[PDB]
């Protein structure tokens, strides 16, 4: 049965041979292809990619950042244009404003500072999906969205950026990401890993065991500078996935801290340097 | 290079041999497989299935029907649960309340009746796509979301059930659609046709050609009573597509009307009654 990291490998591949040239924002070529798909499976096994090494310290970090609902960046521990749409001061205080977990806990409630009290205030996508999948499991309506912050700014009703599902059957939670654009070379392997422990900390606190994770892209993108590493990486032949260990039982989805966690098996290839 | 309903077909074929059985709420079980993805080309050929006839001008007018933003059930011609959050006396003189295509061009105006002038209000996400089109080809957020009708009196905030993205490269229209539930026998082959149609509505206006279908699923399932008909339907041989014809030159898509449509070459196998 095929090791999942060829897939992604699969798509770098698939790229570099027939993806054009498009243009980002930022200026930079890209070589494109719309629309791919991967499947990982989470069956005691955690898919942190084995031919570079994943910083998952700081994966597990930013999430937990995210879960708090936290819009200050001094609280983003040591593991763009979006920042002039703020005030000089409470930007320079680490104040964000209403963006990355601010809507996954809010969603939708008005943005006082950064140190106001939000509680009650505006969706709370997350403890939705978590109290969906013990109200109804079969519901195919647990669903997350996350916006790009820039975008909050530029107009009414922005499209999110990524749309995460999650599905329960046979005692298995599984989760499907749908992102409208991913960089192959450095989002991707960050956000497969942030989304799979996303849905081991939700199965833990549901009594479920993590099943698959499905990762869906739009506009799946390689830099014009990340094209000879990638081409480098591609040579190197992935290593079984590690395992990821939950080291107490946690009831509730804000009690996780980051020494709750332990990765094991973990054998990948050196750190591969990306540059953005 | 093979067939692309062949996808279609596989993926008929791996739910009844690997998909669980999963209870909808309708009562009615299904076989379930959670993530899914196929690829239709739209370069000169029109992905309407051929394993079985497709009722292409209902695809039609309906689709002209949410292009025109109509919640009047009377407006929508010959070719469940929302109804009971309306009132007696409005619901019987054909009036839906704020659902399909009244999203596609207002989403986010308050709604009164079925026969007020929303001109201007809400966002008219179906103009934003073409808008966007033709001002940033390159964007990754030329996105579209439909809502089922039935979520929306239930919650806060509630999910789509449908993201439409476009993309745009070489002066190709590319369209991928997420939906979050697809029903294999009855729904998806019509989705195919509708959003195929819809892209190359756009394609037209914005002079670019149509470039590739992506349909993408959640929970990707079959009702059981659905079985037998579909185990026979994958025992025929997908023909060539069809090509779908626009038989006058239009700029806006209000414009559209069914007689500017015209398929040739369709050569399905029979019609199969799936039984709602």
């Amino acid at each position: 049965p095929p090791h999942g990291e060829l897939q992604y490998l699969g798509q770098i591949q698939h790229i570099l041979r027939c993806g054009v040239r498009k243009d980002d924002r930022t200026g930079t070529g890209t070589l494109s292809v719309f629309g791919m798909q991967a499947r990982y499976s989470l069956r005691d096994e955690f898919p942190l990619l084995t031919t570079k090494r994943v910083f998952w310290k700081g994966v597990l970090e930013e999430l937990l950042w995210f879960i708090k609902g936290s819009t200050n960046a001094k609280e983003l521990s040591s593991k763009r244009d979006f920042l002039d749409s703020l005030g000089f001061s409470t930007r320079e205080e680490g104040d964000l404003g209403p963006v990355y977990g601010f809507q996954w806990r809010h969603f939708g409630a008005e943005y006082r500072d950064m140190e106001s009290d939000y509680s009650g205030q505006g969706v709370d996508q997350l403890q939705r999906v978590i109290d969906t999948i013990k109200t109804n499991p079969d519901d195919r309506r647990i669903i997350m969205c996350a916006w790009n912050p820039r975008d909050l700014p530029l107009m009414k009703l922005p499209p999110c950026h990524a749309l995460c599902q999650f599905y329960v059957v046979n005692s298995e939670l599984s989760c499907q990401l749908y992102q409208r654009s991913g960089d192959m070379g450095l989002g991707v392997p960050f956000n497969i890993a942030s989304y799979a422990l996303l849905t081991y900390m939700i199965a833990h606190i549901t009594g479920l065991k993590p099943g698959d994770f499905i990762h869906t892209l739009g506009d799946a993108h390689i830099y014009l500078n990340h094209i000879e590493p990638l081409k480098i990486q591609l040579q190197r032949e992935p290593r079984p996935f590690p395992k990821l260990r939950i080291l107490r039982k946690v009831e509730k989805i804000d009690d996780f801290k980051a020494e709750d966690f332990q990765i094991e098996g973990y054998n990948p290839h050196p750190t591969i340097k990306m540059e953005m």
